[PDB]
Parts: structure tokens; sequence; C-alpha cells
């Protein structure tokens, strides 16, 4: 079903945001696992999977709308080298992506692509959940100190 | 454990190959799905997942060896626009990757990184399985004709 | 609860669209069944049932909103005499109905009837699924030819 | 128990026929498998296993009768390069083997080796089943054409 | 996938080794069974089956590599007439085959056919197991004497 | 089956490395248990058992190859007096043993003892896992401090 | 709890006896296994494991009593080269160990280390069981002759 060209361009931009997040979260996860921080591996792995599911939704929607999914352009990763830096980078990436979601959701409403909007609102809800988790963890590092915080990550939860 | 720098370089080059294949296979899968070719969606999706698993193994091994996984550089995709083209493109990608694996496996032996070699041989076995499947499907297109071939993809197997 | 009069007019228009679709899909289903095309009977039967469920939702919502559901006016059916024509007629009907759904969803937002809107967005998502299936089937007829296409319908899936 | 020398010669001749068939059917099976013709691999594999069971019966009977089983001489295989040729070669081999079975069954009756005869009649019944299947398949190739025939082999039955 | 011509010649040579062993083990097994030496029938039958599985692997690999499996040219059997002579012949055949495996495994590495090498290493492990069993049984004949040794074979283990 | 003398000597050297590690890990485990560090008792106990399984494999392989396993010479243990010292000693012992494994693995290939090599590669994989664990724990002591680290060991995981 | 220095010296001597026995029984077991004498492998393996459990008890007790377990000094093994010599060597080792146990049990009583004494009396019971088994087997070799004795070891019991 022929979709709106700019809606497809927004879907591709959002897809690109997910592609960056998949890679950044997955590498973060495996860094935490190498360091023995099992709890952080588990959460960041599942966030990577979430972003993969989002990417799939965008790819499927773009194809339905007769557009061309762009998996070729990968944007900048910001990996980081210690736990706080890694989490802050993930939070900044989520916030940037949420701004883009909000813009796309408004635009899709304007051109009456309500099913693409609906999909994007569900994805935004997921991202806000990730934002909550990241903000909270960052606060916990400050409140308990890094040594206690790292100890709290060695066992699965 | 401090690994061999050139082994790490190979692992990153192979990881790069997997990152391309993940995306190419996944987009191909969803293109087949959109077209109603369920059988091809199913196989290509699982090939994409296989390559994700390979990428994980490389990431984990690089980190163990105290190197930096590179998920930033994505090489060229070649998507294609019809089934035969798509399958031929996946086949050429697999064969390029197998050349690289053979080189890496010889080198790892020469510096006595036998565990990285062992890992890579298992991956190469996986890749040769993918090559067999692709070669066989391409021959089937020719033997039964494209119309019959497409009809044979519409149901799951 | 007294609803907005023009919301109710929209719900009655959409109900009208569903009533035409119920009958057109049902007759198509039983025509496919008569012809021995079991798979098309099954899909088209279940699309008819989907539209019945949508009609029920409209009737209940109209009554809640203190309007009068109109099941008396039936619009034009376009049955068709061969498989491709029948599927094309269903696709045209779905696309006309989607246009009407988009206008209703917009209008309901403007008068703050957000629950009628939510209902309608779910229904639109359903109809876009039907659109995807019909488009895909029509393309399959072309790609594999009508003889192979009809062979592919004789068994249930 | 000392058997009749010419009965033993017949059993060795028939064993020889089975040894050729085991190898010819097995290679055919794996050729079909390589080509993605799963249904033909399955049938031809099980025909190979049937001939292995027949060879075992001959070897055991010869030993009981105090003769020397000959597994050293292997007769001519005729592999073939396409499906029809391969099936025709199997059919010719089966028909040559049936002729030999008929002569052996007659001869065993004449010297009152009724248990060897009973064994051979069971084996002949098996081979006539294989003949029926091969004849039927070859006729199906002609009736539906080779493209449809090959399409019909790609899934297991 | 086109393989290296000399790798395929090695695989055919090894296949040839397996074809001889299949027949020699199977006849030995049934000779033991005729003699009432159940335990030796059981072991030798299962060794024959192992070699059948090895032959299958070679056939499938050769076909993948676009070579022609040779099941036509059966090498010399050495059956033997008493238990010790039979086991010694089996051992000599295993040792000859192991020499050939070692040569092939080195060559496959040199031309970077690492998957054919991996397969052959697994088969070599199997053959060394057979060698261990044979060497051990031959020593047991001498340690307990042949009358006790034969006694020890009449019941299954 | 007579093996290569130098391979047997390598296998005995490697066996010697395992015998030291069995004792060192076992004593470390029970020291951790005495101290109430249950998590460290559990891991180091299971590492000792791993090395016992490795020693068994070497003893079995050496005997198959007609050599004499040497369990008489025990090398130097370095026990240590506090958790970090104990773990660093285990790490140094593992790294020393890995060097010896790599040398033996290359030599076994050179003389075509591919089964001994396969065995040793599996053992090396196990050793690299122990190395990862030890490295990681040592880094965790530094990251969370010794007091928190010790607190993290008192409960089983 | 601060133990008596001389009790700890005895525990270390007994531990040393166990370490010799672990290695001697284990190697004996695997020699028997190599020879196909499965019953002897099974018994001698489990005796090795018994002595491992004894060693563990001594190590734990020594640590409780604030002594230093000595796993560094390994005493003389006497392996031997045929079944009778191997069992006689095991028996002589057991008898030597029982003398030391008796001395230690008396001493521990005299200094009121009744829990160490209780532990040692249980271990002595175990050793007298091993002594019974060994004496009995040696008598059986003589009574039935070595050829029959060896025959009786080839199956598990
Ligand atoms: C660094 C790159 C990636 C890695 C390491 C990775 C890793 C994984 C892993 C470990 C799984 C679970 C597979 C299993 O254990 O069966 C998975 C599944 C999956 N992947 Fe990826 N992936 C990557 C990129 C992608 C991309 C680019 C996409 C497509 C946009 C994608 C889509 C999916 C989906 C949809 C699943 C199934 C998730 C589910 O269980 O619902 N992945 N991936
Ligand atoms: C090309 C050479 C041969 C190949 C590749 C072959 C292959 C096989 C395979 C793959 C199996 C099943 C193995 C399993 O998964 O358990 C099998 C079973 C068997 N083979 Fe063979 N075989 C060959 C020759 C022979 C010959 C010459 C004999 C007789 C002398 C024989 C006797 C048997 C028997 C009796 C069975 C068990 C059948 C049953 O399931 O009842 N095979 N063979
Ligand atoms: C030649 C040296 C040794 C060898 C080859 C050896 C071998 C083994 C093997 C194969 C097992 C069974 C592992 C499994 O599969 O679960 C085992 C268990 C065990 N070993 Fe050892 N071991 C050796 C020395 C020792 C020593 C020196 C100790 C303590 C000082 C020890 C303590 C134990 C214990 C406590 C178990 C568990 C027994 C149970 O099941 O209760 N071993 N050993």
């Amino acid at each position: 079903m022929k979709g709106d060209t700019k809606v497809i361009n927004y879907l591709n931009k959002l897809l690109g945001n997910e592609l960056v997040a998949i890679n950044q979260y997955f590498l973060h996860a495996r860094m935490f696992k190498n360091w023995g921080l099992k709890r952080l591996n588990d959460v960041e792995y599942h966030e990577s999977i979430d972003e993969m599911k989002h990417a799939d939704r965008y790819i499927e929607r773009i194809l339905f709308l007769e557009g061309l999914p762009n998996l070729q352009d990968l944007g900048k990763l910001n990996i980081g080298e210690d736990v706080e830096e890694m989490l802050r980078s993930d939070l900044a990436l989520e916030l940037d992506g949420a701004k883009n979601l909000r813009e796309a959701i408004g635009y899709a409403d304007s051109v009456h692509d309500y099913v693409s909007r609906d999909m994007m609102i569900e994805i935004l809800r997921d991202e806000e959940g990730h934002i909550d988790w990241l903000e909270t963890e960052l606060d916990l590092i400050q409140k308990m100190g890094l040594q206690n915080y790292l100890q709290a990550q060695i066992r699965e939860e």
C-alpha cells in the first residue's frame, strides 16, 4: 500500500537510530559480561533485543508502505570505557531517539498515517522505560558509590 | 588474556563480514515475507540469526583477548530486487566470507591461538551449510522454473 | 452518554462500509468454496467474520453514545466472476473504507472522542492487514501464473 | 547344515545383485539430497536399506548352509546423471535381479530347499514393490512434466 | 561448492577404505553369529555400521564439493577363518586406513579445506577407538587362552 | 597403538602440570571454605575437578599410545596466604600450562597425531575459561575493594 | 581452633599416605581399563575416589586446627606391571597406611583430640575393607588360576 514519502523517511531515520542502539547496547552488554557484571549484561542484552524487535517493526512497516529500508547507513556509536560513561552514552542516545520519535509521531498524525503513529507510540513507551532504568541506575551509582554499585552487579537478578 | 594483535584484527574483519550478512539476510527475509514467500522468509531469518550468533562469539572472543570489537564500520550491502538476484548476492557474500575465514584459520594456527581457530572452524562449517542451501535453491529455480519455484515458497515447511 | 452527532454519523458510515464487506467477503468465500479453492474460502470467511466483529463494535459504540445504528441501508456490492476480479474488488472496497476511517479518526480527535478514535485505529490496523494480504495475493497471481496460483489454493493451509 | 552347492551359488549371485543395488541406491539417494529433492532421497535411502536387509539374509543363510559368502566381487553400477536416467537405471537393475530370483526360486524347489525358497519369495515380493514404485514415478514424470515433477520432490512426504 | 581436486581424490580413497571395512566387518560379524559368539557379532556389527556412517559422510562431502563418489572399485577383503585371524585382519585394515587419514588430514589443512579436515579428524578418532578394541581383544586371547576367550563371547554383554 | 615418543613426553609433561593444579586448586578451595568464602570454595573445587578430568584424559591417552604415565614427579606448588595471592598464583600456573599446551598442540600436528591434538585443544579451551574467570575476579577485587569483594563471596551463587 | 602440633603432623603424614594411594590406585585402574579388565577398573577407580575423600577430610581437619596441609611431598609409588603385582603393591601400601593410622589414633586419644580420632577410626574401617578386598582377590587368582581370573574381570559386576 503506497505510503507517504516523508513518513517512510522518518521510519528509515528511526530505523537508523535503532541500528546504532542495537550495536551500542550489545557491545556494552558483552563488556559488562567480560567484567563479571552479570546483572548489567542481562539488562543491556535485553535492551539490545528490544531495539532489534523495533528495527524489525520499522523494516516490516516500510516494506508494507512500498519503501526501501536502509540498513546500510550506520550512525555514530559512542561506546565508552567505564560503567558510568557507558550508561550515560546509552541515555543520551535514547533521549536523541525519543526527540525523533516525537517529531515523527506528530507528522504521521498530520498525514493520517494512524497505524504508523500507533506503532511509533508503542516504541516510544518502550524507550521511555529504558530511559527510566538508565536514569535510575545512574542515580544509584551516586547514592551508593561505585564500589557498592559494582558489587551489586555481579550476581544475576 | 592478552591476545595476538593480528588475530584480533582478523576477528574484527570477520565480525565485520557477519555484521553485513546480518543486515542483508534480515532485509531479504522481510522482503520475502512481504512478497508472501513464507518459506524463504523462514530460512533467511534463521540465517540472519545464525550470523548474529557468530557476531556474538567474535565480540566475546575479542574482549577476552583484550581487543576492541568494531561494530562501527559496516561494509557494503548488496540487496537486489528479485529472488534470484537476492540469493546470488547472499551466495557471493558467503563465499567472500569463507575466503576470509580460511585466511584467519591459517594465521591463528601459525601463532598457536588454537581456541580462536577452533571457534572459526565451527563458524566456517556453518557458512558452508549456508552456501550449500543457496547453491541448491539457485539450481532449483533453473530446474523447475521461476513460476513453480515461487509457488513452492508460499507455504511454510 | 450523549455523543457528538457527527461522530455518530461517521460510525454509521463506517458501519455501512462493514455491512457491505461482510456480505461481499462471505459470498466470495462460498464462491471459492464451490470452486474447490479451500484456502481462499478459509481466508475470505475469516475476513468476513472480522468485519462482523467490527460491525458489532460500531453498533455497541453508537448505542452507548445514544445514537441509532443504521443497518437498513446497504451500499453497492461488487461481486465479480473470477478470482482476480473478486480479490481486486475486495481490495478496492478496503481502500475506500480506509479513507473513511482516516477521516473519522481525525474528526473524532478534534471533538475529543478519544475512545471512539482508539476503537477506529484498531479497526484500521485490521483493515491494513487485509489490504496487505490482498495486495500480496494479487501479486502472486502475476508472479506464478493463474494455473499455479489456483493449484496452490485447493488445500487448506 | 550342509546345503546344496548350487543353491549356495544362487544365494551368492543374488547377494551380488543386492550389493550393487545397495551402492547404486545409496549414491542416488545422496545425489537427490544434494539437489534438494528430499522426497527422492527418502525413498531411495529406504530402498538402499531394504537391500542391505536382503544382503544380510543371504549372508546368514549361506553361512547356515556352510557356504562362503562372497562380498568381494562387485558388479557394474550404472549411476546416471539426471533424475529420469537414475530411476530408469534402478528399474533395469531391479528387473535383472527379479529374473535371477525367479530362477533361484525354481531351482531351490527342485532340490527341496524350501526354506531358502520361502526367503527368496519374500525378497521377490519386496523387489516387485520397488519395481511398482519406480515404474509409477517414471510415468509421473511424463504425465506432469519434469518441472512439476521436481517441484513435487522438494518436500518430504 | 567446487572443492580441491586432490581433496576429492583423498575423500574417494578414504571412502574406498570404508567400503572394504563395511563388508569385512559385516561378514565377520555374521561368521561370529553363526558360531554362537554373540558378543563378537554385536561388536563387529556395530563397527560395520560405524563404517557405513563414515562412508555416508564421505559421499555427502564429495557431492557438496562437486565431485563424483566412487562406489564401484572395491579393494581387497581379507576374511580369515578363525577368530584371531579375523581380528588381526580387521586391525591391519584399520591401521592402513589410519595412515591414509593422517595423510589426507595434512593435505586438507595445506589447501585450507578445514571443514573436510574437521570431518576426517572425527572419523580418525572413531578408527583409533576400533584399533584400541581390537588390540585389547587380541591381547585377551593370549592372556586367558582361546578356550576361555571363546567362552567369554557366547553371551551378549 | 604405539605413539610418537615426543608426543608421549609432552602428554606426561602436561599431566604433570595438571597434577600440580589439582592439588593447588583443591587446597585453595578448602582454605576459602575454612574462611567462609563459600562462592570461592565452589568455583575452585570445580576447577580442581576439571583438572582431575584432564589428568584422566592424559593418563588414558598415554596408555593407549603404549607409554608410561608419570604420576610420581610432582612439581612446585605455590599456595599463598591471602585471597589475591592465591588467585594470582592460580593464574600464573594456568598461563604456564597454556604455553606448554600450545607447544604440544603444534608438535602433535607436525607428527600427525591429530587425535591427541584434538584432545589437547579441548583442554586448552577449558584452561582459557579458568584464565578468564581468574582475571575477572582479580579485576573485581580492585574495582570494588577487598572488603566488598570478600562480602560477595560468603554466600553460594 | 588451635590444634595439637603433633596431631597435625600425624594428619599430614596420613594425608601423604592418601596422596600416594590416590595416584597408585588411579593409574592401576586405568591400566586395568586399557587391558579390558573392566571389573578391576571399576573397583580400583572407586578405591581411588575413596582415598580422595579421605584426603579431603584430612585437609579440612588440618585447616580447622590451624595447621598447613602438605600436598607438596609425594612419597614413592610402586606401580608394577601385571595384575598380581599391582594388587600386591596396593595391599602393601594399605597395610603400611593402617600402621600409621593406628599410631595416630592412639596419639590423638592421649591428647584428647577425640574428634580427630573419630575421623581416623572411620578411615581405618574403610582401609580394612580395601585390605579385605585385595587379600580376597589375591587368593582368588591362586584358587582359580590366572587365566580364569582374568576372564572373570572382563565384564562389569
Ligand atoms: C551486533 C549485532 C547483533 C547481534 C550481536 C545480535 C544478537 C542477537 C542474538 C544473540 C539474538 C538471539 C538469538 C538466539 O539466541 O536464538 C538475536 C535475535 C534477534 N535479532 Fe539480533 N543481533 C544483532 C543485530 C540485529 C539486527 C541489525 C537486527 C535487525 C534489524 C536484529 C534482529 C533480531 C531479531 C528480530 C531477533 C529475535 C528476538 C526475539 O527473540 O524476539 N538483530 N540477535
Ligand atoms: C555404500 C555402502 C553402505 C552405506 C553408505 C550404508 C549405510 C547405512 C546407514 C547410513 C545405515 C543406518 C545407520 C544408522 O544410522 O544406524 C545402515 C544400516 C544398515 N546397514 Fe548399511 N550401508 C552400506 C552397505 C551395507 C552393506 C553392504 C550391508 C550388508 C552387508 C549393510 C547392512 C546394513 C544393515 C543390516 C543395517 C541396519 C538396517 C536396519 O535398520 O534394519 N550395509 N547402512
Ligand atoms: C591423579 C590425581 C587425581 C585424579 C586423576 C582424580 C580424578 C578424579 C575424577 C575423575 C573424579 C570424578 C570427577 C567427575 O567426573 O565428577 C574425582 C573426584 C574427586 N576428587 Fe579427584 N583425582 C585426583 C586427585 C585428587 C586429589 C589429590 C584430591 C584431594 C586432595 C581429590 C579429590 C576429589 C574429590 C573430593 C572428588 C569427588 C568425589 C565424590 O564423588 O565424592 N582428587 N577425582
